[PDB]
């Protein structure tokens, strides 16, 4: 009895030939709800593009669904939580648009530097205004790449062949990886100061949103050309218009908008700003690749094989014993990354005690997901480790030990720095509810909920420090839910971790740092 | 017509079952020269242990030989040069003895700490001298591992479960790799000062020979127990005896001797020194593994597949266009390693110009072989990259570019540091003789033979520096064959590289460093 | 028109002639300019004039249509060769000065 693969959006049979001859492939008009709901009961797999919405209704109606595959990068049209909730593997095609997007960033940079649209318009109005235009030459210039994921990397490679010097800002690429690319890693401030061109290649996360605001725009070089074909809003639209109009930034190119569909932007009134309706992946080659990618993911998944491009966890993929640990270990990765001075070159995950008897490779992926959350979009839960290692230069391993010193099971995440220094964070689960607990940081033991807004301070001025901190926080109106503090075993230092009911305003953070003479002050949300 | 695999030493059919049913396996008495020479003409592969000598005579007599496989680690009984000379792949079983050797190091450490042989002897002489003995407890002690290759790593893992703290000396393991192992990397001087136990796990290279001499022995902790089951002579035998007799080192264990067979060592007159006749790999399990390893290498090799455990280059393995580049690129790796402040985390090999059209992956291996020469034994030419990466923490990649700026072909080796700093060295070949030339170091261009003893100096005091250096060298009687020197483009520094006809005595090196205020002074042999 | 690929070599090849002259003990009886590699696909006559002009400046108290008549009346014959084949550099120019005694 051949497995049924239901295609609910416009993917050609040829596009999806990677599926074997071992499946029955059917098509449905996905956007038509009645049709979809009638066709899906029999489906073992469902492929979709962007037009079909794979909500809970669809899922409830598909009792033998094993995979939802989105032929694209976004997951807006799929409820991944509901799919995980029902043991359905969700997959996308995460690298299918990279060349088309890189090429479009370059397209936009050149189109802005040489005013292609306006010039084309003048000739289109049957006049010859050659004398009016003045372009900007790329050769010899410095180009700032803000975000060095896959696409930012391709843009740097292409722009470098124009004879431009490439610098980048990305706290999430190792220095050795950047050096292998022949790219100079910079603070954002230094990139701003130095760059004649800026191309943004960040994901949208609240760490990222409106990164380049007016404050940032004012630090750039006069004459900068700035391109964003990444995510709407990374560059503050109104601040750009201001800077464009004022003359300070010569030109810009945008493919994405704070909200789209966008038809009313003031930027649309500015000639020196080239704009395209989110076309970065609007390419036959990218749409075909999205399809052949996802056709292979669906093959592997039906072959009981391992699915690299998986986005979540669904099925036998993970035991009931292990499953609750995924989220805890993700939080340990977040924590180890925050407590680290810079990006670790690797994570060692040690699994000890009873849990060590389980199959726990997924825990290695959780740690990495946590470490990299600032550059990962929420829907995704799994990330491709080999790709992460090759793209960003960071690896993870798992080690097991039969014995856990205190709790019946503990997981330790060791974040190791290029200089051989190590940051260690541990958690357990226990109890009828399996509450997640952080139980160690760097040789100090305690028992704190792995949840909420946590403030962590390493500091040097000790006496009355508890009072100073709690008094500043409480004057700011901030509740302190739980706390852990200890004076360092060796040295003048001390450390404290507090769970708060809200974030800490910057001025008050500055006040606290000043009050106890902090060398490290961080606020991390563990929810 | 089934391929013939000739076994010339004592390997059982079962040991070699990894060979398919697609081969004819025959046996011969290898040590019997007449038999061997009569049997080998028909052989496609030859497996050997240690008793058969595979010299040029054997090779000349075996016209269709494709592989010589040594079931073991050593290659003393095989002329690898002659085999390469005739296009014969040589293979060993490089990891077959690691567990037996680690276990034997531990065996020797315990046997020495608790005086097992002497005690066993007293009971063997039918007396009870319990009151006479006094052992040393490992728990809580610091153990110094000198050399952190595979075996030193296993010893550290086993000794750590005894509750010992582990430190190591190895300039050829990254700090991040050591930190992943939970091992503290130390200067040799600091290891000496700190260690209650010392286990040596170096290869024999002239970088290594007699490493632990009297000077070193005198820096150790009073009461040290020292074990060498690595290579004869790493610990100076007479200096040990002195230190043992004098009482400063309490006990030692040795499995290997400056020259063996060894029957007359003074150490044999010392009870507090446990000795074994090179037994580290004398185990059925290790001999069986050596065989099953090598049986698989021979399978892969006959299957036209890739042979990880290859020791040299033989056959189609490498084009005639590429072949001469192997040795040059090895020398670039040596050079990039010497010019580096510490071990690079990776090597980027850039191949540019005409050579870029060739298949050049082997060049990546050459670079690594060069970088690691101080811990690689001469016979080996190829090393296993994946194993090197996992064991020591260093990787290599190849990049091609159509264009070479000046020479028709150039290879650049970029040694990248964990901090993102980069050392670059380039060479070409050209001419009827294809002479090997070093043509660039860190953005400075020149044309110097890649051969002989080269002295390299980075220094800060510039005027008359050429005179100072050449005068010191020539007063020492040292001829200067060739030279390259330039004042840094930016900064107070300058650099010079000289080819000399001999090494530079330490005092004179000290004098030169002092004379020009050097910050880096190195002497490397590129022959 | 001197080709854009050739123009940058004018000054270099002049310096080679200067060098070849100063390094010559006697005044050379012949000068040979050998162009090899990629440059050999270009029009490089003018490189012979540059060499000669370098040669004679390093000797005489010299322009471009001056030098061939100056060379003649000093008994220096010139020669220019072009070959696609270069053993090392993509393009290289050799300036060869031979003295009356057969020295090179």
């Amino acid at each position: 009895s051949l497995p049924v693969v239901l295609i609910a959006d416009k993917l050609a049979p040829s596009t999806v030939a990677a599926l074997g001859d071992q499946v029955e492939v059917r098509w449905v008009d996905g956007p038509d709800r009645d049709k979809l709901l009638a066709a899906v009961p029999e489906a073992d797999a469902l492929l979709v593009r962007s037009a079909t919405t794979v909500d809970a209704e669809v899922l409830a109606a598909a009792p033998k669904l094993k995979i939802v595959a989105r032929a694209g990068v976004g997951l807006d049209n799929v409820d991944v939580d509901a799919a995980t909730a029902r043991g359905v593997l969700v997959v996308n095609a995460p690298t299918s648009n990279i060349h088309s997007a890189a090429e479009h960033a370059l397209a936009l940079l050149l189109a802005a530097s040489r005013q292609i649209p306006a010039a084309d318009a003048s000739l289109r109005e049957h006049t010859w205004k050659r004398s009016s235009f003045s372009g900007t030459e790329i050769f010899g210039k410095t180009v700032g790449v803000v975000g060095l994921g896959r696409i930012g990397q391709l843009v740097a490679q292409r722009i470098a062949a124009f004879g431009a010097y490439v610098v980048a800002y990305d706290p999430y690429v190792s220095p050795a990886r950047a050096a292998q690319l022949g790219i100079e890693l910079l603070s954002l401030d230094d990139l701003l100061a130095r760059a004649d061109f800026i191309s943004v290649h960040l994901p949208k996360t609240p760490e990222t949103a409106g990164l380049i605001d007016k404050e940032a725009l004012a630090k750039t070089k006069p004459g900068v050309i700035i391109v964003n074909a990444a995510r709407g809003g990374l560059v503050d639209e109104a601040a750009l218009a201001d800077a464009i109009t004022g003359g300070h930034v010569r030109a810009a190119g945008l493919d994405v908008f704070a909200t789209e569909p966008c038809t009313d932007s003031p930027l649309f009134e500015l000639a020196q700003v080239v704009v395209t309706p989110h076309l970065g992946a609007s390419t036959a080659e990218a749409q075909d690749r999205a399809g052949t990618d996802v056709a292979e993911s669906v093959r592997l998944a039906l072959a009981g094989e391992f699915v690299p491009d998986a986005v979540n966890v669904g099925g036998g993929v993970v035991n009931e014993e292990v499953a609750p640990w995924l989220d805890l270990v993700r939080k340990l990765g977040v924590l180890a990354g925050v407590l680290s001075d810079e990006l670790p070159v690797s994570l060692s995950v040690q699994v000890r005690g009873e849990l060590a008897a389980e199959e726990v490779e997924v825990l290695r992926l959780s740690a990495l997901r946590g470490l990299f959350s600032a550059v990962i979009e929420d829907a995704v839960t799994f990330v491709n480790a080999p790709a992460l290692a090759a793209e960003r230069g960071v690896t993870a391993e798992i080690c097991k030990a039969s014995e856990s010193p205190n709790h019946r099971s503990v997981v330790d995440v060791r974040a190791v720095g290029a200089d051989g220094s190590v940051v260690t964070v541990s958690g357990t689960l226990y109890g009828p509810q399996l509450s997640q607990k952080i139980v160690q940081i760097n040789g100090r033991h305690f028992d704190l909920r792995a949840q909420g807004i946590n403030l962590i301070i390493h500091y040097v001025d000790r006496p009355g420090a508890l009072g100073k901190i709690g008094t500043l926080l409480g004057t700011a109106g901030v509740n302190i839910q739980a706390a852990q503090l200890s004076e360092d075993a060796e040295g003048p230092g001390a450390t404290i971790l507090l769970r708060l009911d809200q974030d800490v305003p910057d001025d008050v953070r500055t006040a606290i740092a000043a009050a106890v003479d902090a060398y490290k002050l961080e606020v991390v949300d563990l929810s």
